[PDB]
């Protein structure tokens, strides 16, 4: 058995969509994210009030896809004025920092069965991205994702 999570009680787990595979490449790549104004504002709340006591986890997915592609932490707050222009499409403003944990393709059909409270029931894999995901749920996905093989 694995009981780690358990007595986590601190802790925040957010979907991340994207459009692009380069955007995803390039965060692998320099530990960097960014998301929509109103993405970055609720990132940006859940870091700042975590305070350093549990972690901000990213479940990220490339749209139209059908898998996740893995599992970062967010790891700064967000800096609103940056160099534009980094990413696939020039219509994101800031960047913060990520570490990345998984980086390993985890198709749907392993995850659609875990459904969200806090959105109609749906799917966790029918997320929209910055869908923050209730913690015992999300405790249920990183279980699935990290003995995925
Ligand atoms: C660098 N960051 C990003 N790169 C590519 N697509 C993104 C993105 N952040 C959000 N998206 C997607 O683009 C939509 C906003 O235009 C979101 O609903 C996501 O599906």
């Amino acid at each position: 058995e694995n009981l780690y999570f358990q007595h986590m009680k601190h802790g925040r787990v957010f979907i991340i969509k994207s459009y692009s595979e380069d955007d995803i490449h390039r965060s692998i790549k320099y530990n960097i994210w960014c998301s929509t104004e109103h993405g970055n504002k609720r990132l940006d709340a859940a870091y700042r009030s975590m305070n350093g006591k549990g972690p901000v986890y990213l479940l990220f997915s490339v749209n139209g896809s059908g898998h996740f592609c893995g599992v970062a932490e967010m790891k700064s707050a967000v800096d609103y004025n940056t160099c534009a222009g980094v990413w696939s499409q020039d219509k994101w403003k800031g960047r913060f920092d990520v570490r990345w944990i998984f980086v390993k393709d985890v198709p749907n059909s392993q995850l659609r069965h875990i459904r969200l409270e806090n959105n109609e029931n749906k799917p966790v894999t029918n997320s929209r991205d910055t869908q923050e995901v209730p913690l015992e749920k999300a405790k249920q996905v990183l279980k699935i994702i990290a003995s995925y093989k």
